């Protein structure tokens, strides 16, 4: 864990763990979404902190409005990995987080991600643009010229989402959060709903495919003592499929996404 | 990390993340269970490995009968924990695991862990006594003479636990693992059991409390398709008993036990 030479970006070294892997022996998508999470904290802290002065007083904080996850080569069990990450402001909109992530050994990419972060009030709930006090007191943290994860014209991290129509080709019924999905603030870990939105995924897929991508826009937060439906659709060598997560009881919205898988 | 100068034990230092600790910023018991499974293939992989050349040949692994975990101080979040483990064989009664947990910094014990394992057959799940042939292969990667993090003459890790009688005080009933829940081989890993054994003690003594020991029977192993309730009923320092059975037909998969102190 460092700053880069001119501390607009932050590196971290992670060992892949037995307990991290799946049936291919490489690095789940829920233990990458881990270690970016993870390398993200540690940016802030390493920075002085992502709670500023002014929002700490306003009782505002950073939530995940979208997660975009892009991976070429999971990395194996025992392989070390290199993850860069670095913020920048969207002007008023919030901030955006960028990752890559790197073979140790080789030096080549192995994927890339990025995430759309909004200012909320903690106690209303209520999101609001970003005041110029606060963008002030970050923009001195991040690269002035733009550094993008995904730069290409059209990329399908800016993608816009459907909502998912039932019937639904694919369901998992009745998923609750345990201690285990809960932060250190005791919210659902954003990582649950990647997990919660693949358990609709049928397990052939899952055993002949890959997954190369993921796109999940977050609506709702789910409650410790909620409980979730995962409903998946085919869309589609590559299969894309379309993702909503809903509470079991009124059928309210809290997640949708879309995923895009290859043969082995 | 490595073995020690004699090659008898394995050390490894962890750095507690963000997502790895709750609501106080300390690391919780499964992710301190996790790291003691983690030191665990790593000392295998360091001796040559655990599956013998036999344990292929006769379709032969080893199964957790037992986890015994006591903890005196949680690591705080950014804090490096030091974790010593190594082997020795209880007879043709399986192999025992030990585990010890520093601080980094102060080189102050803060846990202390043993789990018995046992062979069986993974095709028929059948559990047998430990043979002569693998005894041989894997007696050099032990201490001769023993070595216990639980020593004590009929101390806490060795203790009989009963089956819970209904009506249990507390109840979460329909809970299901998730992909996340399965290890490499698809089988549900032994450190859920402790989340889900967990899940049934009430929020408001986890809030109150600190868990100080944590004993835990495996029966039966739990199926990707298989749905859990967890059972628990305060026999007290808080004290609690816990059964984990299968939402249908009710058949035993753990029992357990744990002990809380006032924080
Ligand atoms: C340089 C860092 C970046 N950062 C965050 O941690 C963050 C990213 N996700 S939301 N907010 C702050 C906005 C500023 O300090
Ligand atoms: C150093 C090795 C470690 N080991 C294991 O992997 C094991 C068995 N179940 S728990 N520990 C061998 C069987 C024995 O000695």
């Amino acid at each position: 864990g460092s700053l880069t030479e001119d501390g607009l970006s932050y590196k971290e070294k992670f060992v892949v763990r037995s307990y991290e892997v799946g049936s291919n022996k490489t690095a789940t998508v829920e233990t990458i979404a881990n270690l970016l999470q993870e390398v993200g904290c540690n940016h802030a802290q390493s920075v002085g902190f992502a709670t500023t002065t002014t929002m700490r007083k306003l009782h505002l904080i950073w939530v995940t409005a979208r997660m975009h996850i892009e991976i070429y080569k999971y990395p194996a069990w025992g392989d070390v990995v290199e993850i860069e990450t670095w913020c920048q402001s969207e002007g008023r909109i919030g901030t955006r987080r960028d990752w890559i992530l790197k073979d140790s050994v080789t030096g080549e990419v192995t994927g890339r991600a990025t995430s759309k972060w909004v200012m909320m009030n903690q106690d209303t709930r209520r999101l609001q643009k970003v005041s110029d006090d606060v963008r002030d007191e970050y923009l001195v943290f991040c690269p002035q010229e733009p550094r993008l994860a995904f730069p290409e014209e059209n990329n399908r991290s800016l993608k816009k989402i459907p909502k998912l129509e039932d019937p639904a080709q694919y369901s998992m019924i009745g998923l609750k959060p345990r201690r285990a999905d809960l932060d250190m603030n005791q919210h659902v870990n954003n990582v649950t709903y990647i997990g919660w939105v693949l358990e609709s995924i049928p397990q052939e897929i899952v055993d002949t495919h890959e997954l190369q991508v993921i796109t999940l826009d977050y609506r709702r937060e789910c409650q410790q003592d909620d409980v979730v439906d995962s409903l998946t659709t085919t869309t589609s060598n590559d299969s894309q499929f379309l993702h909503l997560l809903r509470l079991s009881g009124d059928g309210q919205e809290i997640n949708r996404g879309t995923t895009l898988w290859r043969k082995k």
